[PDB]
């Protein structure tokens, strides 16, 4: 059928016609895979529950989502540790179907450096969580902790 | 930087994370936005870029977007005894176009469809006040699907 | 051991003996993978929640099941659209662990034709749902919508 | 007609469905039904096809079934000093059979087992009023497993 | 760098130095994959609900876990059947998201032998369960039933 | 003995189990236990095996453990103007060792690290009353990671 | 080209027969005949060949038979404390044998079995009046399976 | 070496031009010109070539044109009960043709289309006064697409 | 054939020794000896070889030693504002050297390190009274590691 006509082709500098056909399947409000960096405050000796509602905010463009499937969690000490000590952080995953008892701990080897640790959620436990829910318990000698949660907004 | 999929893992597994990586809380996003614009008979309508920024598309947190290509479809029936048709005239801040990319329907009961691509060199940002393209048609509304890149 | 005896062999027209052994593991009430076509009524501008209890009925032979793992959902406009308009349908999946916000929309390109759309549930979200639960919200300019839900009865 | 498995998808994904397919709300079903029938000493019992239709097997919504093959096992101990045994005589509407497929136990503490296949040419439907096969045995009950096709 | 020094090498009979580096990521309370054999009592004609709390006990070393992801379930008749009968056992899986209706039955071919049966949980249904929850309903002519549950403690 | 993974199964599936297998309700367990021990200046401390048995490590149900290898790290800052250091002296019931596996830090702001392996021939059990190794250091505490096998 | 059978017909076709063939309304027939015989403790029982001519076996229309092999199993439990056993002494019209082919059960609850082949050169017909073999055993009944040629 | 364009520049470079070339401010141009023409029922309409010279097409600066091919579609619905149809009779200054290249729609709601190629040896210029072809049809309007060479 | 060791023994075996060999109760020994030496600011310290003969190193039974290489690290923090540094001037009984092999830390919190090899032809014994090298540095203490041959 005289193969192709159109205008120019590939390496071009002008508008070119698109020979559309049938109206396609669309979606104005799709899903989105994201890594949300945010900080949380932590006292000494007390485990802070990281709420899922912190992922939902306009500071991440996600204030339009009402549910999230968490995949992995990573956390860095945000501040310096007490005098003479090396930073440290722990993570206990929490699941609406059953809270786990792990304390995935990572320590720093230099006092001036951040302590880092993180955990992966298996596929059979990636389920939606709402703002009211909590993702995990954080502990640390440091007063603030920076997280980077890899999750799927839908 | 040690993550896997397809694995047989049915429990949590520790990730040996190290240095705080480079992050971004407001990343960009390539989208194919759908929305409809009403039109009149024989009168052109300037589609304002400001319809791509809205909470109905999760984009009310953006102010500037790089349009890439437009595709238009008629949304309502055409006048009596007429076949549907729609025309697209690109519009750019640096100098409007005089093209009228027209597509007609070969069955009155069908939508008319057309689109145009914006070459790489003309892919600059546009804000809400700017325009995208003129849309003529004999059909009282028109449905668009604009592939773009929010930033 | 004189290989095989029996009667005839393969291309046969008479009863043939079966040299059974130990009573096997059985199951009088097994699982079943199905695609259940049913219609639902839809008003204009109002999202109708498709109840899971509609899959459970004797019209599908499934009135003997009390739970179902939904996999995918597909929907067609069952009636004609308003005057001058083209049919359209939307689907917002619902999950007991967290309702999603997608509006998977599919439109027709001919007024006389059905509009079609559908979505797939990932593996990590295939979990049982009971009659009381709902699968998704349907919207459309058409008054009835025909669905075909692929699911696993157990 | 675009569905996958094993995928790394952890969110819903749109399916580009088109024409309303061919459907069936009451499809067929191949089954291996288990049930037990009591028996007497030296007296044959005509297993009625109507035991395969019941809500205990999810089949009370069927009326006709294509039997394919029968397999029998004794369900209770045999008389004292005896070894278990069971006989199967096929029964068809078009003309009963005189076979007596017999299987015996070589250990008194074991079940006797036997079965028969129905060739393709004799695989017609049967309703509740019809019979399947005569079952003789010295054991007070008998357990069956009938591979069939409900329709 | 003069490749390796150390002491002896591989086939050795004395302590050897380990040239450690940075403090690693640790975990004092990890997960554990286990197969927990325990018995349950069963009446005649009555289905007994196997509680998840039976997996949590110091007799399995697991009295330190508060959640469990069940994978598969296997069960053997623990005692002899009534007079003149052959042992038998059934299993109906139970899920907090929706109880199933299967009756996976396995029978013995010798009266003096155990009847055995079991079922596998798909990946999409491996979710945590707490002590309060139940795994499945057991039936049998025998008064006791021995199970061996393959599960993942976390 | 018929179990699979990676399968497309989304419903329960029957397992054809047979004979009651060999079981064990209290199996063994290889572990890498972490804990910290305080230390003084110039004085050695005998790490008691009894710190590996505790509910904080899920091991309070064990009484005997086969140590395999020790690795030590300083847990607090060193004295002023000093670099961190730690020494490990293996201890065995059959005859203590006189080695002093020492590791120092090349940056005052860094931990000192060292470890030792126990050869196969010296891998016997140890109970709570036994000792593991002497730990010297200029740092007020020390953090250990003992690979072992509980039984 | 199809699913089942496929091209076959599926309706009748004509056969172009020729000359009238050779026929036989009363052919031979090779069988495995099952039947039991009572046995006294410490007495040998002469099995009659006329037990092979019976309508139970569809063979009441035969008067002769060519015996190939004799297999025997114990049919009832043995005396207390005793394991089952059975012996077979072959008998021929041309000269009786003296072998006592015996077999014993290793489990009191199991059948004792044995059998013997008759060689080609001893395979002649035997009428109802004849005897095939002598049976000795501690169980009262003994089941037999005889592969033979009815003619 | 990069992502988009890569090595290019990205800023201007100098061209080392030479002698002043041959130029043409007013070149030729090959086009596909779209336009409609009203048609009466049962009357043939002579299409004027001067419909190809218009600013709507950027061609008001041309006075001649070399026509290659003529394609026609029906633009309005047909009378009731009737299927659309259109006929094209070519016209040439050297001798008018007599072919009525016709086309019919198979669906009343669809356009009837047809067209004809003009061979090389009949491809001469045609001024506005000339005619290209006669159009007959049952629909009142008929849209045309003409591939031609403006010069 | 097994898991660990496997075939070995696992119990003692006999050795079929022969003539009485050549023995040496007091062999040589190659070592890396660690020890520190105090250093004054702006003064060179003569390291005595008699620091290599000590029971801390199991070498109190030696009287001579053949030095191969000398490596040095700073043991205490440098003055304020200053980066660590250390210099090594070799010394030999046949003629002292004049090289000041120096090394500097690039980070104030890090050790300054340097070392020098002694070539074969200068590797003779050295008694306790002798000196191995002169040390200069801004830190007060300086740790040494010397690869040498005790004999
Ligand atoms: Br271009
Ligand atoms: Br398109
Ligand atoms: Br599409
Ligand atoms: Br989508
Ligand atoms: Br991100
Ligand atoms: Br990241
Ligand atoms: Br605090
Ligand atoms: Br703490
Ligand atoms: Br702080
Ligand atoms: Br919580
Ligand atoms: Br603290
Ligand atoms: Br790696
Ligand atoms: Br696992
Ligand atoms: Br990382
Ligand atoms: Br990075
Ligand atoms: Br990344
Ligand atoms: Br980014
Ligand atoms: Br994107
Ligand atoms: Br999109
Ligand atoms: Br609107
Ligand atoms: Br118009
Ligand atoms: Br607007
Ligand atoms: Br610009
Ligand atoms: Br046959
Ligand atoms: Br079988
Ligand atoms: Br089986
Ligand atoms: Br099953
Ligand atoms: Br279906
Ligand atoms: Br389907
Ligand atoms: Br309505
Ligand atoms: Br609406
Ligand atoms: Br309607
Ligand atoms: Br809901
Ligand atoms: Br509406
Ligand atoms: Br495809
Ligand atoms: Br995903
Ligand atoms: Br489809
Ligand atoms: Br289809
Ligand atoms: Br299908
Ligand atoms: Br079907
Ligand atoms: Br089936
Ligand atoms: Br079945
Ligand atoms: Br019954
Ligand atoms: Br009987
Ligand atoms: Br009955
Ligand atoms: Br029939
Ligand atoms: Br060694
Ligand atoms: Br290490
Ligand atoms: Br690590
Ligand atoms: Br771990
Ligand atoms: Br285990
Ligand atoms: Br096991
Ligand atoms: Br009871
Ligand atoms: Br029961
Ligand atoms: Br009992
Ligand atoms: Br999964
Ligand atoms: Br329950
Ligand atoms: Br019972
Ligand atoms: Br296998
Ligand atoms: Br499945
Ligand atoms: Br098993
Ligand atoms: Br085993
Ligand atoms: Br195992
Ligand atoms: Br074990
Ligand atoms: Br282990
Ligand atoms: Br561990
Ligand atoms: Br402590
Ligand atoms: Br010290
Ligand atoms: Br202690
Ligand atoms: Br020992
Ligand atoms: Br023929
Ligand atoms: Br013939
Ligand atoms: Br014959
Ligand atoms: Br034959
Ligand atoms: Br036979
Ligand atoms: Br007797
Ligand atoms: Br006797
Ligand atoms: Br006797
Ligand atoms: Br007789
Ligand atoms: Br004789
Ligand atoms: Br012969
Ligand atoms: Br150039
Ligand atoms: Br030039
Ligand atoms: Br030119
Ligand atoms: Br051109
Ligand atoms: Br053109
Ligand atoms: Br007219
Ligand atoms: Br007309
Ligand atoms: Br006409
Ligand atoms: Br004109
Ligand atoms: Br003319
Ligand atoms: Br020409
Ligand atoms: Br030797
Ligand atoms: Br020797
Ligand atoms: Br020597
Ligand atoms: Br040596
Ligand atoms: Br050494
Ligand atoms: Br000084
Ligand atoms: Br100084
Ligand atoms: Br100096
Ligand atoms: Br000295
Ligand atoms: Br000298
Ligand atoms: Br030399
Ligand atoms: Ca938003
Ligand atoms: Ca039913
Ligand atoms: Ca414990
Ligand atoms: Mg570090
Ligand atoms: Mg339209
Ligand atoms: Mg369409
Ligand atoms: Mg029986
Ligand atoms: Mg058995
Ligand atoms: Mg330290
Ligand atoms: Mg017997
Ligand atoms: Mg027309
Ligand atoms: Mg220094």
């Amino acid at each position: 059928v005289k193969p192709n006509r159109k205008s120019t082709g590939d390496n071009s500098n002008v508008v070119t016609m698109i020979r559309a056909g049938s109206y396609p399947k669309v979606n104005p409000t799709p899903t989105w895979v994201r890594a949300i960096p945010f900080e949380v405050s932590v006292q000494s000796g007390i485990a802070f529950k990281v709420p899922v509602g912190s992922l939902f905010s306009a500071n991440f463009r996600t204030d339009s989502f009402t549910s999230v499937t968490v995949m992995s969690v990573r956390a860095w000490t945000q501040l310096t540790p007490p005098v003479n000590e090396y930073s440290f952080v722990r993570l206990k995953p929490l699941f609406k179907t059953g809270d786990s008892t792990e304390e995935f701990e990572g320590r720093a080897s230099n006092i001036n450096t951040r302590a880092s640790v993180g955990y992966r959620i298996p596929t059979n436990l990636r389920q939606n969580t709402v703002a009211a829910d909590n993702v995990c318990e954080v502990r640390s000698n440091c007063r603030q902790v920076a997280l980077v949660i890899s999750c799927c907004f839908n």
